[PDB]
C-alpha cells in the first residue's frame, strides 16, 4: 500500500466541500454520473478507430448500488478507467488549475453547484461520504484501489478484488447522517432531476 | 483536398440545427468556447507528467476575433488541438451516438440549447454560420484545414496558412441576418452571460 499526500489545493478544496454549510448534498450523485458518462465517451471514442478497446468489454453503462448494511452507494461504470498515474494525478483531473478556478468562482458570487464546471466535480462525493473507495481498470494498466477519508492522504495498491474488465467503480462510504442516499425513491429522484438525459443506461439495483 | 460525406446521423443533426426555428441562436458561443475550454484541459493534463507537451506553446488561451470585413467570427484557442484523424471523426466527437440521445432527449421536452451535454455543441456553430472553417495543430500531426457549408459534406486539406503552434481555430463565416455577433458588445453580453467562469483567459479582440 502507497500512502500520498494530496497537493496543498486539493487538500483545501476537500477541507472546503467537508466543512461549508450547504445543504444541496444531492448534486454530488449528478457530478459522478456526470464522470462515469464522460468516462464511457471516451471509451467509445476510442473504440470507434479500435474496436479491440472494447474486447474488456462492449457493455457502455452506469449501474447505481445501495447497500444498507454495509452503508454505501456505489457508482459503476464500464468507462475508460483509470491508469495508476491517473489516479495518482488528482483521478485524471486537472485539480490544482480546476481549484483555483473553482475558488475564483465562488469568489465572484458562484455555489458548489457548479464545482463540476472546474473539473473536480468527483470531489463533491465527500458532500455525503466519510471515505471513498475506487476501484479501477484502464485497458493499458492493472486494476488499482484507491482510497481516502480526507485529512490530507490518500492510499493507492493494487487491487485483488473482484476483477473489472473495464470502467470505474467509485464507493461512496456514507456519513451517518447521509442515509438518504441509500433510498430507493431519493436516488430515482436525484438521476429524474439531475441526469434524466445521460446518454447511456443508469441502473438502479436493489436491495 | 479531400471530400467524405457527413454520416447520414449528422448530416440529420446539422439539417435539424439549419432548419428548426430557434431564435436563441447566441449559445453556439458558449458551446465553442467550452470545447475550447475542454481542449485546453486535455493539454494541461496531459502537460502534468510531459512538460514537453507545451513545446509547441506554453499559453493557454481563448482568443475571439471579429472581422466585419469578412464577416467572420473566430474562435481560437491554444488546446490540444486534433489529428486528421480527429477531424474525419466529427471533430473529436462521438457524434453518431451524441446526436442520437440529443435527438431522444428533444422528444422528452429538451430544447437546442442543451446540445452541449450530448457531446455535439461544435454543430451550434450553423445556427450563425454558412460555413465553417476549422483550422487546427495537434502535437502528433500536421496543421489541416477542414470544412463545410453543410449539404451533406466536408473537406480536409493539409493547411498552409499562418503556422498556429497547437490548437485549434474555428472560422465561423456567418450569415448575412447574423451580423450582430461580430459587434463588441454583443459578444461581451454573450461571455458574461455564459463564460463568465470559465477558467482560461478569453480576450476579445476589437477592430
Amino acid at each position: 500500500v502507497e500512502t500520498f499526500a494530496f497537493q496543498a489545493e486539493i487538500a483545501q478544496l476537500m477541507s472546503l466541500i467537508i466543512n461549508t454549510f450547504y445543504s444541496n448534498k444531492e448534486i454530488f450523485l449528478r457530478e459522478l454520473i456526470s464522470n462515469s458518462s464522460d468516462a464511457l465517451d471516451k471509451i467509445r471514442y476510442e473504440s470507434l478507430t479500435d474496436p479491440s478497446k472494447l474486447d474488456s468489454g462492449k457493455e457502455l453503462h452506469i449501474n447505481l448500488i445501495p447497500n444498507k448494511q454495509d452503508r454505501t452507494l456505489t457508482i459503476v461504470d464500464t468507462g475508460i478507467g483509470m491508469t495508476k498515474a491517473d489516479l495518482i494525478n488528482n483521478l485524471g483531473t486537472i485539480a490544482k488549475s480546476g481549484t483555483k478556478a473553482f475558488m475564483e468562482a465562488l469568489q465572484a458570487g458562484a455555489d458548489i453547484s457548479m464545482i463540476g464546471q472546474f473539473g473536480v466535480g468527483f470531489y463533491s462525493a465527500y458532500l455525503v461520504a466519510e471515505k471513498v473507495t475506487v476501484i479501477t481498470k484502464h485497458n493499458d494498466d492493472e486494476q488499482y484501489a484507491w482510497e481516502s477519508s480526507a485529512g490530507g492522504s490518500f492510499t493507492v495498491r493494487t487491487d485483488t478484488g473482484e476483477p473489472m474488465g473495464r470502467g470505474t467503480k467509485v464507493i461512496l462510504h456514507l456519513k451517518e447522517d447521509q442515509t438518504e442516499y441509500l433510498e430507493e425513491r431519493r436516488i430515482k429522484e436525484i438521476v429524474k432531476k439531475h441526469s434524466q438525459f445521460i446518454g447511456y443506461p443508469i441502473t438502479l439495483f436493489v436491495e
